[PDB]
């Protein structure tokens, strides 16, 4: 148990919507986990927008995954004290060459 | 004062390297913040690699930012007290076509 206190109170989406391989924003809850919501980003195409403006499926858009640390309510529902745990979210999309 | 108890002890760019926008990593390091660790994403190039290989110029790679917590020590240097603070982080890139 290595404990330490935290203060909670702290002191464009638009040029990547020109992406070719664009994503839409999920909004993630959980009451029991600090920050409680968290915005997932979602492809919205299996494929890649080419240069006429079309989905082309030669290439595919995959999602970019990055582990974040979140704080899970430890005694579960407690709203003081917490644990820091590492999940996996969705932080935007990439257009890729496949195998 | 929003002041909570938090136990640091976690119970516990190569994946993307076919990108049309790929990237490496940038380490930065903060002693006074945790994570003092953060790996920042930077495009290797300023335009797209097509489906030969070559880089289009007709196109740009950006860099995707996000908003992401870390933890500054407070009072400075303290080793067991801290304030959540959002700070704006590179997380990977992503090929835009270009305002025309
Ligand atoms: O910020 C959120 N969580 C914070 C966090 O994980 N910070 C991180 N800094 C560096 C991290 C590792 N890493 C890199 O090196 N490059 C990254 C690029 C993208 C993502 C992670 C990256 S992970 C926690 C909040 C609780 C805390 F304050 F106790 C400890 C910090 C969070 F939960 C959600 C944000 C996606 C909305």
């Amino acid at each position: 148990p290595r404990t330490v206190m935290v203060n909670l109170n702290i002191h464009s989406s638009d040029y990547y919507n020109r992406s070719t391989s664009p994503w839409n924003l999920h909004r993630n809850e959980d009451p029991e986990r600090y920050p409680s919501v968290i915005w997932e980003a979602k492809c919205r195409h299996l494929g890649c927008i080419n240069a006429d403006g079309n989905v082309d499926y030669h290439m595919n858009s995959v999602p970019i995954q990055q582990e974040i640390l979140v704080l899970r309510r430890e005694p579960p529902h407690s709203p003081n004290s917490f644990r820091l745990e590492k999940i996996l979210v969705s932080v935007g999309c990439t257009c890729v060459t496949p195998i």
